[PDB]
């Protein structure tokens, strides 16, 4: 399968920051057809980005509605996305379950909305310390799968994000071992309740301070498809990530 | 006075598990000077453990020979330890006069022979369920601590630990009120035997099921100065009870 790497900027960049990421990002001599990269600035920072970016990059938006349009003031739905030719949104992700009260209803009824408009959607579900402390982490991952898993119709425009909570921007990555367990897991999910074929085809990647050092030995793994990249991917360097992956 | 926490491993880890731990624990930001934090591996893990931990964290051992240098099969003498600079030992826990027969005898041989090597000292002491609720508690306490209080010459390097065995690996933690009254009838045998202002400086930890839901609670009373912490302080999160330390 195509693998994938995705730069999730959260609330960060300047106009002017963004001019100096984007010329390095575009330096990097990629094809598009053989891996997938795609970048996720923040809503006001998105035709800015999509500008200074050659095509060869792939953009979306880091969080959608689950209403459609109408009277839901500071909301974007997935209609306003499609409109403006947005090609990704994330959902689920740990920030939004976390400060914001984002539930796996929400999540679902998201990626719905999502598909109808013909977005691509990347879903994010993890573990916290706590759970997995009590080797509840199967358990607890399985749970926010089956949440949503149904309404995947097309195996290549949903990506799946296993994002250990104790790992987002703590500097404590999963080690290769650890995460490729828990990415097998997932994927027997799958296979077990849409499909062998399915399974095969859908991208499982990992999100959890992931850097220039530890992302070769993790794609590496046979059931991790690409990473999701949040601090490293503010950095010149994120480069180096992206060629782990080609 | 300053806090202190003490990680007591007991008999547990393995190379790998103690790198995965050391790894979060060297995460966290503290101010060593501060606060005190001990780690006590197994003695074949000592050298492992000091060399993955980072200095701002002190370590030692989990018992220490009565004896000398000499013909004594299978222990540790204090000389010894001192030329490996190990900071810390641990005298008298429940678990030796248990399992072992290690007296009141034992302790203050122990101590002195800790003391004369310049080495700092965490000693143990505590009631058996029996004896509480024949209301002998400090009777027995008093009568342990007096075992070895007129050895203490400098009051910073002997950290006292009230350790009720009933509370000891069971989950059944004394409660607030309950540690500070056996702590502040402590810290009053010190200062009628050694003085006031020994009394004021000298550590009296609370050991028996400390986790990161009570330990709050319980560092806040007058006379709790910090915990020896066993099976919670081989998890990750055992940084969230530093953390209540600061």
């Amino acid at each position: 399968r195509k693998y994938f790497v995705a730069a999730n900027w959260k609330c960060n960049g300047t106009l002017e920051s963004i001019k100096s990421l984007t010329n390095s990002f575009n330096n990097l001599d990629f094809d598009p057809s053989k891996l997938d990269v795609v970048v996720f600035p923040v809503s006001v920072h998105y035709d800015h980005t999509r500008k200074l970016l050659q095509s060869k990059f792939s953009t979306g938006i880091q969080n959608v509605s689950k209403f459609g349009n109408g009277s839901y003031t500071g909301e974007v739905s997935a209609e306003i996305a499609k409109d403006l030719n947005i090609e990704y949104v994330i959902i689920g992700h740990f920030e939004r379950r976390k400060y914001f009260h984002e539930t796996d209803e929400d999540v679902r009824e998201k990626l719905q909305a999502s598909l109808k408009n013909n977005l691509k959607a990347v879903v994010c579900f993890g573990e916290s310390l706590e759970q997995r402390e009590q080797n509840k982490t199967i358990e607890v991952i399985t749970k926010q799968v089956k949440a949503f898993v149904d309404l995947i119709d097309n195996f290549d425009n949903v990506i799946l994000v296993y994002e250990p909570l104790w790992a987002i921007g703590t500097g404590k990555t999963a080690t290769p071992e650890q995460a490729q367990l828990v990415h097998k897991e997932i994927r027997k999910i799958v296979k077990d309740t849409c499909g062998e074929k399915q399974a095969n085809q859908i991208r499982i990647l990992y999100g959890g301070s992931v850097n220039t050092e530890n992302c070769s030995s993790l794609i590496q793994q046979e059931d991790i498809d690409g990473f999701l990249v949040g601090n490293a991917s503010l950095k010149e360097s994120f480069v180096d990530i992206i060629k782990s992956a080609m």
